[PDB]
């Protein structure tokens, strides 16, 4: 099974899943002086007052928040997209170490923490099903950038305590995702892909261009996470970030512009 290790880490992926080599990898460095305006480009537009959260699970990846994606309550719509999106699931990457853990990249730098809202375009039966279509998937990337504490992510912290091990899950009702969410949606997008095998080729990504916070103290929370499972040797959650691949031909869109 692929990890982060250096026997199984992000620089093996490609004998198990080749298509880590594919045209269309995520994630990448957004370099601004690139970035082009679009007038067909649409503010974002997110319809979360809905959403009812289930769980929150430990896959020995990462953990994740789980969402009913059974009808519209949760919805992505507008941006870049066409149609409408279901929020089917939230989680984040991180480092062993403050100066790094994002996956995508702004002019090379590199934030502490990276927040992924995973949605799916309706048009498909499911999940599953989007995630083999190029215009499947939509994911929503939010930075997390040291300073203040966050209350709004703290909430998702103190269950981690639950989840410890590989497997673990735990209820978590009453979760707003909107409250993970900066308040300016400004964003950059680029076709791309998952950035975990099986790197499905499926993602239009939407990268926010403005951080939400998180402090030097809650980051070590994250990396009290283990990979393993309960009985199995100890290793720690201490990075789970995918490096920046080429951008080989496509083009990073930025609106307002
Ligand atoms: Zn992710």
């Amino acid at each position: 099974h692929w990890g982060y290790d250096k026997h199984n880490g992000p620089e093996h992926w490609h004998k198990d899943f080749p298509i880590a080599d594919g045209e269309r990898q995520s994630p990448v460095d957004i370099d601004t002086d690139a970035v082009d305006q679009d007038p067909a480009l649409k503010p974002l537009a997110l319809d979360y007052g809905e959403a009812t959260s289930d769980r929150m699970v430990n896959d020995g990846h990462s953990f994740n928040v789980e969402y009913d994606d059974s009808e519209d309550k949760a919805v992505l719509k507008d941006g870049p997209l066409t149609g409408t999106y279901r929020l089917v699931q939230f989680h984040f990457h991180w480092g062993s170490s403050d100066d790094q853990g994002s996956e995508h990249t702004v002019d090379r730098k590199k934030y502490a923490a990276e927040l992924h809202l995973v949605h799916w375009n309706t048009k498909y039966g499911d999940f599953g099903t989007a995630a083999q279509e190029p215009d499947g998937l939509a994911v929503v990337g939010v930075f997390l950038k040291v300073g203040d504490a966050n209350p709004a992510l703290q909430k998702v912290l103190d269950a981690l305590d639950s989840i410890k091990t590989e497997g673990k899950s735990t209820d978590f009702p009453n979760f707003d995702p909107g409250s993970l969410l900066p308040n300016v949606l400004d964003y950059w997008t680029y076709p791309g892909s998952l950035t975990t095998p099986p790197l499905l080729e499926s993602v239009t990504w939407i990268v926010l261009k403005e951080p939400i916070s998180v402090s030097s103290q809650q980051m070590l929370k994250f990396r009290t996470l283990n990979f393993n499972a309960e009985g199995e040797p100890e290793e720690l959650m201490l990075a789970n970030w995918r490096p920046a691949q080429p951008l080989k031909d496509r083009q990073v869109r930025g609106f307002p512009k």
